[PDB]
């Protein structure tokens, strides 16, 4: 049986006043912070990068800043937005050697480094929209290979972020089939009728879990407390944390977002339960 982890992942970049990913990182709340979003890729070869206004001239210090108070940052991409896809092994690669060369450790004289020589912890895709002809198994795996630990290089946190509902996509489902995902974030926060907080997401987690052994799984929840699928602490403490860790796969909680834990201090106790 699972437990307590004491692992809590937040996004950030969805709002430019929830402060810089330094003050994320400093507040002591998160043991991972995932910038969101790179939001335009495909089999054109431009990429776009979208982090709501904030200053990115600083996001490079901040990351290695991050880095040194033993808190890994990764870059999610794909989003709710429409304007990405993957509909082939050579745009899938493609997009992997414009991560490498302008996120990881690739250098290529043509390729910019937004954030310098920063080097990224981590990929967590979220993969709202898709068809069966995307292949992001093969972005998956190639991700997956450079998950160095023991030798030139720095470990590749790979995640992927889905709705509650099971099974998923298939888009999802073909990435996740590789079995090389470290962690999986399930949203249970969306409106999504049969499940949600509200309703039926404790089932659809224990399809996950049993679903992929080799993977943690991340209870997704929001921190915005005028959701209508906001779980208020004591909740979470009776009931969302006791069931979730049950599975022995369990691997943390996940919040949505910077911005709204940092108005609401859901995470001040929320931690505590993780
Ligand atoms: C694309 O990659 C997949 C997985 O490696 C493979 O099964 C498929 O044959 C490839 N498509 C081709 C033939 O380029
Ligand atoms: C949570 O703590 C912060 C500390 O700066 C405080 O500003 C905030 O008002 C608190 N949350 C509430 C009750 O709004």
């Amino acid at each position: 049986a699972g437990g307590k982890t004491g692992q809590v992942t937040v996004f950030w970049g969805r709002n430019k006043a929830e402060g810089s990913l330094r003050e994320a990182c400093d507040s002591g709340m998160y043991t991972m912070v995932t910038m969101s979003f790179l939001d335009v890729f495909g089999a054109n070869g431009k990429y776009h990068l979208d982090l709501s206004g904030h200053d990115l001239s600083s996001v490079g210090a901040d990351i290695k800043h991050c880095q040194s108070k033993g808190v890994p940052v990764s870059l999610s991409i794909g989003g709710y937005g429409t304007g990405y896809s993957l509909p082939s092994n050579r745009s899938a690669l493609d997009l992997f050697d414009h991560l490498w060369n302008s996120y990881f450790g690739g250098s290529k004289p043509s390729v910019p480094r937004p954030f310098g020589d920063a080097w990224l912890d981590g990929v967590d895709l979220f993969l709202e929209h898709g068809t069966p002809a995307d292949r992001y198994d093969v972005l998956a795996l190639e991700l997956a290979k450079h998950n160095i630990r023991g030798g030139p290089g720095k470990p590749l946190h790979l995640t992927a972020t889905v709705r509650c509902g099971y099974p998923p996509a298939a888009h999802v489902g073909r990435a996740l089939a590789t079995g090389i995902f470290e962690r999986v974030h399930v949203r249970t926060y969306e409106s999504d009728k049969w499940c949600n907080q509200n309703l039926g997401w404790e089932g659809s987690w224990d399809k996950w879990t049993a679903a992929y052994p080799a993977t943690r799984f991340y209870v997704g929840l929001t921190a915005d407390d005028k959701s209508h699928q906001w779980v208020h602490p004591k909740n979470v403490y009776y009931g969302v944390a006791p069931v979730a860790q049950k599975k022995d796969n369990y691997g943390g909680i996940m919040l949505w977002d910077r911005y709204f834990d940092k108005q609401t201090n859901y995470s001040s106790l929320i931690k505590y339960y993780a």
